[PDB]
């Protein structure tokens, strides 16, 4: 088929009766809707554990937040369409600033930056096997995240030495700058509970370089398709570009 | 002598005019008041990069406090003890909560903890050498902060292996299970200005560990005279267990 690229579409639902505590009913919902088509295909995901896709509900109207980094998979649902009805699909910046689709191309040229700032708008965290999990927003990792789902998604991968390279960069250069309104949550996240933060963060390069500084700008762009961190496709790690 | 010890004490000043920024002139003030009696102790200190102490102002009235895990350096201070005139010298918790004495025994006595809490006072942040500086609870950090002032100070330090085993627990085992009212801060700490957190934060032990317990409810307990992190005698670092 054509080039495959990252899109992201924000589902609006209304409902006459909405539950207490909306959001955590993401999940049941997102499927439901994906079911009533095509029960089938919705069996895969429930099921896989290769889930190629970030759903986060937006904070009697539910926002649920579709994101993936291959077009291919979604699309056919996409060309498809409680008391919750699903009144619109939003698969444009017109017609909300979280929906809408840019190439990897695009993502490629993105202007370079000295300093990206971040807005955590679902709990956030960071796995590291010893597992760990850190509800912080540390530099180092909300980079090493996005570098990691570049490296693994973007057809524009760096060669290993301009990786290690913009690794060391980033441990040895890489500071948070500033953070604002920082909260700390514990959420579910498929069958466990986990901790995130939420807020705002601001990195900055202590250097001057500019192949980190653009490092620093593809990797702000793609977040907002990616996410930062574990648990994308389960409501976690929704972090918007600023 | 007799025995040394930890111990805290709050200043109490009183200003018929404050300037307008008044915890900034800190340092200026402790001199004067450590100068207008012994201009020449206040020279060996302005001079030393032996800072024996550590020194910050509270959040007309403007409250200095300073405190020591060496007793013996500022007893004799304490014995002759803008606008700004001194009120009162607070060394007991009964004339204020954050200040007084504990010895070293009575702080091995400190209760076992699963969990501890702090409260960060005033703008906390990490040094770490590659020099980084990390403004935010990292739980690993908190704890080995507090055991590098537990091992440099206490006349009970543990042995290396002991040593050795609690640091791998805490990198291991230890977590933020949470944190509230979160803020970052840019501030002069001597000569040059850092970055570093204000809020709370709690520590959690994945583990059952007796050691771990211990070693945890001692070190929260030596919060309150040690401080938190890096250029506490700059008035960073104020941590308070709760
Ligand atoms: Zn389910
Ligand atoms: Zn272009
Ligand atoms: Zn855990
Ligand atoms: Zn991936
Ligand atoms: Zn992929
Ligand atoms: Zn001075
Ligand atoms: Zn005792
Ligand atoms: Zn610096
Ligand atoms: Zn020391
Ligand atoms: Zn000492």
């Amino acid at each position: 088929g054509a080039a495959s690229m990252p899109q992201a579409v924000v589902l609006e639902l209304v409902g006459e009766k909405p539950p207490l505590y909306p959001a955590r009913y993401a999940h049941g919902l997102f499927f439901a809707l994906l079911s009533r088509v095509s029960p089938e295909l919705a069996q895969k995901l429930h099921e896989a554990p290769r889930k190629p896709f970030t759903l986060a509900p937006l904070p009697g109207t539910l926002r649920l937040r579709l994101t993936t980094l291959d077009d291919g998979l979604f699309a056919p649902f996409l060309r498809a369409l409680s008391s919750y009805r699903l009144a619109r699909v939003l698969a444009t910046r017109e017609g909300h600033p979280l929906a809408g689709a840019t190439s990897w191309e695009e993502l490629k040229e993105a202007p370079k930056r000295e300093k990206a700032t971040f807005r955590f708008l679902t709990p956030t965290v960071f796995a590291t096997s010893k597992t760990r999990y850190t509800p912080l927003p540390d530099p180092r990792l909300i980079a090493g995240s996005l570098l990691d789902k570049w490296q693994a998604h973007s057809p524009f991968p760096y060669n290993p030495k301009e990786e290690a390279a913009l690794r060391e960069l980033f441990e040895l250069d890489l500071e948070v700058a500033g953070f604002r309104n920082l909260r700390f949550h514990r959420v579910q996240a498929g069958k466990g509970f986990f901790p995130g933060f939420t807020g705002e963060a601001t990195l900055r390069l202590w250097s001057q370089s500019l192949e980190a500084q653009e490092a620093l700008g593809r990797l702000h762009a793609l977040a907002f398709f990616s996410g930062v961190g574990a648990k994308t496709p389960y409501g976690m790690g929704l972090a918007v570009p600023l």
